[PDB]
């Protein structure tokens, strides 16, 4: 049932339209059609990311992760998303490929399962839908 | 009236001939004269950083930014900083592009107002009259 | 007599087979062979890193430090390394040039009086070895 949404810096920052707190509740709510659990967690700090990383690899949960900018720069992140058993989905509100080209470079991607980037909020669930059906 | 000084990673070990504390002072007293008030603050955490440059955001108020060695590193810092509505000046003690080629590369120049390097302590002190005067 | 050991990012994972506390375990039982003192200290936290490298600069204590994937990212914690009079020891378990290429690049290297890599953890102890012949 467990699903882990992880978000990393700025990401409270969201609608200051949707705001984080509506970004959990319609998470949650999707979860809940689909089944499952979803636990949403937002930090700018890399040592908390980290943290929740290795909670879900203790208890062998998917994480679903929107590191914000830590995408592109944390080699520390990274690793510790390597420690993950069940699958990893990489998740970005914006499409990364359409701006600054130090952003279509992940740390990330290359140990995912898979990457949405570009969809919106709706990136999130869809990351859930993927989970529920496997 | 207000204007966020903000230092990073190691600024807190200045003068460990001019220390942190004595810095702090000599920005009070030249904001007092100029008629502004500059709230100084310095922190290692990145995480801490980008609190206070939400705060910043929210309060639609300038910050002077010497982001230590996250100028060279920090997305995560740049994006804060991107929310900014008000002048962002960088400032940079040291002369950062006669040194090592990575320092040389900012990835907060782009976003921000201007940039002042090399000149000392004295450029906190100018990017506030740059402040004051616009 | 006293050395300082510091861990990164990932550290305390290890195990879950030598866990982090068998590693203190270890290399403190090869400082009291070697006549010396070992502080052996891990965060995920940057900011902690940096305020363990700041006291080791105030006391002029040498350090052996594994960055974790700070190593490969991190300008502050080089610049606070730079603040360092005794040596500084790169320590990593794995051979660091054996995999991907951005682990083959390291902040720190250029400044350290050495490296040891890809002698597993008994790299830290031959590190403690060098500063007790020194
Ligand atoms: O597309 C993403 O999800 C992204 O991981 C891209 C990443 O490169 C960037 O550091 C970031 O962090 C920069 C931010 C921009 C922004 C704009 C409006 C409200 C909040 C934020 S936070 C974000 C996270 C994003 C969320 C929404 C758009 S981008
Ligand atoms: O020039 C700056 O302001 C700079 O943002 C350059 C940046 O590349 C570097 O990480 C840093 O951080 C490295 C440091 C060096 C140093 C030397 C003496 C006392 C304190 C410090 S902290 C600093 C901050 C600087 C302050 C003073 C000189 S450079
Ligand atoms: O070789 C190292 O000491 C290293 O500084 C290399 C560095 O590139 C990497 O971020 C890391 O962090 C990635 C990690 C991998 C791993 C594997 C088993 C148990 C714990 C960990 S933590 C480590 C630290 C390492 C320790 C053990 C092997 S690598």
């Amino acid at each position: 049932l467990i699903v882990n949404v992880i978000n990393g810096p700025n990401l409270g920052r969201l609608g200051r339209g949707t705001t984080h707190d509506e970004l959990v509740a319609l998470i949650e709510r999707e979860a809940a059609e689909l089944g499952l659990k979803a636990v949403v967690r937002q930090s700018d700090s890399e040592a908390q990311l980290l943290d929740w990383i290795h909670q879900a690899a203790d208890a062998a949960e998917p994480v679903i992760l929107n590191a914000g900018g830590l995408t592109h720069t944390s080699v520390a992140l990274r690793d510790a998303c390597a420690e993950l058993s069940a699958p990893l989905i990489e998740v970005h509100i914006s499409n990364v490929h359409a701006r600054e080209e130090f952003r279509r470079h992940s740390y990330l991607s290359p140990i995912a399962t898979g990457v949405i980037v570009g969809l919106g909020i709706q990136g999130y669930l869809l990351a859930l839908r993927y989970l529920a059906e496997h």
